[PDB]
């Protein structure tokens, strides 16, 4: 029950913080939720859980929480799975809720996301395209260290993982072959 | 009330620090002050909440308690609303105290500041200067990589937002041409 | 009994951890085996500890919590016993289960390990060789910078202590001639 | 009182990590002693209370501590008082017992230290030498980046303050010419 009582009082230092730096109520009312949807109610030192763990049982627990996220995406599935693994302990987990900017055009983009769960909206001057569970995005400027080719709103919720251009490189580093798939997807995307 | 607890015990913490250490009374009841002044009775770990949520809500955040000081200062208000709150995050609230040494002539500049609210005096080899709310100083060797050329102590208290060089330089890597802004304040203060 | 109360309780958050991501039940018994032979049910903030402490003693500890392993390895036992203490300092802990892969063959490597107990299977297209107390592996590509010669798994329940390359080569960059130690041991195995 | 509990609880995490760890009855004597001469009984989280002033309150602060360590010495006295803040910022406060190797021979020294309270030995091959309250050492190499010309070991309990070669170049870097004083006392001692 120690995991309950965590998120309980620390939503209550949100609440306080929110009171403190008199937020509206939407606004105290959209955090309510994401902390919702985010934690489920529960709270545990993540960081410090897989710290006093090893290698070997970090890298099974991501490969467990990600087993659905892999058999979806070719990528992986097809993938060496040392490869699989490298990627997924460098995925950061991150929600986000309906109308929020994921990815603003013209922005230098440090990041990709893999959908896990939701439905993103992006848009090109023009014609809005929907991407779900299964696909990911923002792999363009991974690639070209340019600037964002279009934007990326969240249309429902959105449970997804994040890769930073570094960890990004630093796996493809070890797994050169490998950024073909990205390429490819990042040319059919901008020859549409 | 777990955010009044937290900073109640934080600075009994503080006064047997200053106990231990054996500080004059004058300078604990400084402490104390400011204390008063930038937590004004309220803790929170701030860092933790922020961690919690993700870049959306955060920059949420940050533009929701900026507002004013945005719209006060052309700088912000006519500017791109992505470079702003590129602008924002890298910010650091802080305080200080009447009389303190925000910035030392001759110096190596590392850091501006933004006046959230609050008097400054600057002081070129005489004829004192005053700046307030909505305005920012230290731009100079920001943008020179030099020496400070006036000193900066706090008239009043002064609650101000600071910006390392690094960061400077960072956002104006992804927003070159607002430079320019701040290169026409080094320069008119440069020929006065 | 505090350092026991931090084991407990760790340990609790963990199992709700475990439940919160549904992981399943032999998955949940090899982590609660993994805590119970990494920490023998105690916590203490170790880095906190010694942390606290100076350089004079925090080399006195892990001279004393090695000294059986030191005693055991020539290139240590007749070395400098500053380049002992140098070589110490920079080792982690670390527990591998049985079956575990400690080293993939094909990736690159960044770390050794030097066996405190334990017995590692070493496999090459065939012919498994065993090691055990007193010896290390992982030394190759630390030297040649390339990809792992070898798969390692644990045989049985293996207590090891990690080096990694950075750590490997700031401590030869005191004690360069070290480095011959472990080339031997490497060129030997090249050539088997 | 808080300042005492933390003090008695920590050390009470420290008797049990060193039953842990089965240390020899002096050696936990002797880490009883240094938490005693160190700390006396009290334990504050500085690093998070000087975290939360600000930059005048902490080189306040840290001037205030050092008062006496600076009238001691020349360096620091006749100095600008902007030199001696920006280097006392950077000390680290260290406390060696009877007999520790502070500095050994040979090594690559990456450190300086200056006495606040104490005696320490220094042994060139042969002809000990004494240096006590308002001397330093260990400059040589932080100058010539080369190894240690002798060995320092601690005659009485040292109250030290040392100071890492990064953040002496890094101070030097913005007070140039006071490099040379630190060169004076090297040439002196090399030419002894
Ligand atoms: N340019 C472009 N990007 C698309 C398209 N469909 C999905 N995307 C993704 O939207 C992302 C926006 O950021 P990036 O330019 O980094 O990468 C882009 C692609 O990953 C498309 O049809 N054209
Ligand atoms: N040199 C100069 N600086 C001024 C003047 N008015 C305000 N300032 C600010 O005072 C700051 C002191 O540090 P910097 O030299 O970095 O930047 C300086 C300016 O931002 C002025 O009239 N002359
Ligand atoms: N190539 C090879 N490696 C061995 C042998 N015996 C032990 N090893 C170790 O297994 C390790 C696997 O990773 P490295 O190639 O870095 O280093 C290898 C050696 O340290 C052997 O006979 N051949
Ligand atoms: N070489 C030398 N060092 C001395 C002497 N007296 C004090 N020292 C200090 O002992 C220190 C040992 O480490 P360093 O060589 O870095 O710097 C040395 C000096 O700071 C002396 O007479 N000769």
């Amino acid at each position: 029950d120690s995991s309950r009582r965590q998120y309980q009082e620390k939503y209550k230092q949100v609440e306080q913080y929110m009171s403190f730096h008199k937020l509206p109520a939407d606004f105290r009312q959209k955090i309510h939720d994401y902390y919702e949807h985010r934690y489920q109610g529960k709270m545990f030192d993540e960081d410090s859980i897989l710290g006093e763990l090893n290698g070997p049982l970090r890298e099974e627990i991501v490969n467990f929480n990600c087993r659905k996220l892999v058999a979806s995406m070719p990528l992986f599935a097809n993938a060496d799975p040392n490869f699989v693994t490298a990627m997924l302990t460098k995925l950061k987990f991150e929600v986000f809720q309906p109308g929020d900017y994921i990815i603003r055009e013209g922005t230098i983009g440090k990041k990709m996301y893999f959908i896990q769960h939701g439905v993103v909206s992006v848009l090109t001057g023009n014609k809005e395209m929907k991407l779900s569970d299964g696909s990911y995005f923002g792999e363009i400027c991974l690639l070209t260290r340019g600037r964002r080719t279009a934007s990326v709103r969240a249309d429902t919720y959105c449970r997804l993982y994040s890769l930073s251009v570094d960890n990004f490189n630093e796996v493809l580093e070890e797994y050169p072959m490998m950024r073909r798939a990205f390429e490819t997807v990042a040319i059919d995307r901008l020859d549409r």
